[PDB]
C-alpha cells in the first residue's frame, strides 16, 4: 500500500464536522473520524469502500 495509508487519521484544525475514513492499519479495516474541512491528508476518503480500495486493495 502506499505510505500514505499507514498515517494516522488527521482531523486537522478546520471547524466542519464531516466523517470521513481512514484506513486504520494495525487493525486491518478503514475506520470512521471527524474531518474538520481544511488541510486534509492523504489518508482520507468519502467511504470505507475508497479506503479499502487504495489501501487494502
Amino acid at each position: 500500500r502506499p505510505a500514505f495509508c499507514l498515517e494516522p487519521p488527521y482531523a486537522g484544525p478546520g471547524k466542519a464536522r464531516i466523517i470521513r475514513y481512514f484506513y486504520n492499519a494495525a487493525a486491518g479495516a478503514a475506520q470512521a473520524f471527524v474531518y474538520g474541512g481544511v488541510r486534509a491528508k492523504r489518508n482520507n476518503f468519502a467511504s470505507a469502500a475508497d479506503a479499502l480500495a487504495a489501501c487494502a486493495a
